[PDB]
């Protein structure tokens, strides 16, 4: 489904994050050394991510610019939020993902008293329409947060519509075709670094008694 | 700042979700290389970051399901329970504390902390709204070891920086943007972007290696 590894392709945002913080601070160029340091990855493989895509180390400018096109940062994405619950709202306002270049262009839910309401100026519209408005306005990315009730078959939707991305917060395991792509978003992979630290060294003590 | 490398730390809850899916499909075992191909990861790394720990009484090759999982439990801190406390009643921190009873197994909510005065009294999840202003003596009082930030950029470090001299031990972090803490706090940043990143980069894969 990828050329390049997803292993490769999950450090490139974080590359991309360092490298925007240094391009702020006008630091003009930063060695493998002292990044293969930040990013904890061998400095080799720091080198190796980057020889998947093409020194007095590396001009920061310049490989901030490559990271932005590579992740392509340099297009802007219509995007819609299926679910207005506190999640899809949560994402609504989410303007970091805006600024970044995905334009929200609608959020759809399935309760009739939320019909017309506006979230940033953008409308809550009944999800029995959701096939239509993506047919007539070019969405390239799906976001789901909703139950899991209809969620299937509201991926399934989205997919015969010509979705071919879906951006998924529900932790269940969706099916999408091989042509569509599907990232789920596990946020305990993320709490539980957290667990991990805060018992570390009780662990530590207890396995090496 | 850690035992083990961050490297390794972030790679331990991705093994412990996969588990958690064969266990409940009633998966017995699962070899080296079928967990390696899931993962992404070779079997010798594998191998070498389940040693940090020591033996689980491993046979052969390949893993027992129910064991390995329930040594990643271990291993997580997951057999402990951990007080905490959301900053921001708004849609974000209501939906965290919403997440977080679907992971109350282990993360005790006891508290919501809120600017507006409006909201002083509500409940969420029967959980009290309280006032921010108040929520440093909260932190003493009912021993909280995880304050979660989930209010707009505005005061966010100022925000950190009240749970830290309240004697804070971590905070897990939802805003766009990297707060200090002194090195003995944990500090966990949400980077929600890291993963919408990666389907922008899906999207544009062959073509970048058809420019290219």
């Amino acid at each position: 489904k990828t050329i390049v590894s997803m292993a490769v392709i999950r450090r490139l945002p974080r590359y991309h994050r360092y490298l925007e913080e240094l391009l702020k601070n006008d630091v003009k160029r930063i060695s493998s050394r002292e990044l293969s340091e930040k990013m904890g990855v061998t400095a080799s493989q720091i080198r190796q991510d980057l020889n998947n895509f093409g020194g007095y180390g590396y001009n920061v400018e310049e490989l901030y610019n490559n990271l932005t096109k590579i992740l392509g940062l340099d297009k802007t994405y219509n995007t819609i939020i299926i679910g207005a619950g506190n999640l899809g709202q949560a994402i609504a306002n989410y303007t970091s993902f805006e600024k970044s270049g995905f334009n929200l262009k609608g959020i759809f839910d399935i309760n009739p008293r939320l019909f017309g309401l506006k979230i940033r100026d953008v409308e809550v519209m009944d999800v029995e329409t959701v096939e239509d408005f993506i047919a007539r306005n070019k969405i390239d990315i799906g976001i789901l947060c909703i139950p899991k009730d209809n969620a299937q078959y509201t991926a399934d939707r989205l997919v015969r519509a010509g979705i071919k991305a879906i951006w998924n917060f529900l932790p269940i395991d969706l099916k999408v075709p091989d042509d569509v792509i599907l990232e789920n978003v596990h946020l305990s992979d993320s709490l539980f670094t957290v667990s991990y630290r805060l018992n570390e060294e009780e662990l530590f003590k207890k396995l090496k008694g």
